[PDB]
């Protein structure tokens, strides 16, 4: 599913992500636009052989099992394919674990390079929240 901007904000808000670990909703919507374009089905391969899955491009070296990333962990205890659902629950739940891990949202490269330090409240402007 390809979300609209406000539709995804609302979804993220309902799943408790606004101000999770001190990260406002705009930061999460901005991260999702630059990671996936707001596509749940987005997959990207990494040079190391791991793969990033879903709206928030979560990586199978640490976080999910895809059966084809040797030696990897599965901290979120989910198949990577479940990160591709139209229902974002599993992605949000796993992203709460990731941002908790010590580096905050800097775990998402496109957040650090394209969202950090910018006016991220623009990403939720206009929305009925
Ligand atoms: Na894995």
């Amino acid at each position: 599913k390809v979300f609209g901007r406000c539709e995804l904000a609302a979804a993220m808000k309902r799943h408790g992500l606004d101000n999770y670990r001190g990260y406002s909703l705009g930061n999460w919507v901005c991260a999702a636009k630059f990671e996936s374009n707001f596509n749940t089905q987005a997959t990207n391969r990494n040079t190391d052989g791991s793969t990033d899955y879903g709206i928030l491009q979560i990586n199978s070296r640490w976080w999910c099992n895809d059966g084809r990333t040797p030696g990897s962990r599965n901290l979120c205890n989910i198949p990577c394919s479940a990160l591709l659902s139209s229902d974002i629950t599993a992605s949000v739940n796993c992203a709460k674990k990731i941002v908790s891990d010590g580096n905050g949202m800097n775990a998402w490269v496109a957040w650090r390079n394209r969202c950090k330090g910018t006016d991220v409240q623009a990403w939720i402007r206009g929305c009925r929240l």
